[PDB]
């Protein structure tokens, strides 16, 4: 017997089942597509289609929606906001919103993402990028250094700040004008305004 395929769109695979069932069909088969959040586990249609003529004896191929199209956010550091957006475009990312962020990184590079590189996110989301004031240096390990050495040593990394000597630290002569204790931390981000603090030996 030929028979009307019923609709059973926005229905879970199961009650889609019972329905064709109840009018006559028996042998069904799942097929996955991307769709609407909302249908995420739902059927959006059928092969034959809904309201088509069709035998019992024939498969009918239930569609069952898994929600939008998704794919791995690429990893943009250190990339140029033109650039880094046009690679993101390669993708099917189209919507950006941007924030400045205080970093060694030169102005207008990349510093990350949010959601960040790795994860996975629908095509149509929106993509926020974390932009470099260009504004720090890395911190150097200053021990042991003269002043007239160091100074120099920082202002080439672009540190403009002032120095904050203070008191001698009694370290033995082999340390006499020499770095003992510095602060911020070697290796730290540094604003080039900064306070840098340094303690010589005796």
């Amino acid at each position: 017997e030929q028979r009307e395929i019923p609709d059973v769109s926005t229905l879970t695979y199961a009650e889609a089942v019972k329905k064709l069932t109840a009018a006559g069909f028996g042998r069904f088969k799942q097929a996955n597509s991307p769709s609407t959040p909302e249908l995420v586990g739902k059927v959006i249609g059928t092969n034959p289609p809904a309201n088509q003529t069709s035998a019992i004896t024939n498969v009918v191929i239930i569609i069952v929606g898994s929600g939008p199209a998704t794919k791995d956010i690429p990893d943009v550091a250190g990339q140029t906001v033109d650039v880094a957006q046009k690679n993101l475009n390669v993708y099917g990312f189209t919507k950006f919103s941007q924030a400045s962020v205080d970093s060694p990184r030169p102005a207008g590079e990349v510093t990350g993402t949010n959601p960040p590189a790795g994860t996975t996110v629908p095509v149509d989301s929106v993509i926020e990028l974390q932009v470099s004031k260009g504004n720090q240096f890395v911190m150097p390990d200053l021990s042991g250094m003269f002043w007239v050495d160091a100074e120099p040593r920082l202002r080439a990394l672009g540190w403009t700040g002032m120095l904050d000597k203070g008191a001698d630290v009694d370290a033995g002569g082999s340390q006499h004008n020499r770095v003992v204790y510095q602060n911020p931390p070697a290796g730290t981000g540094v604003n080039r305004d900064g306070i840098i603090t340094l303690r010589f030996g005796q």
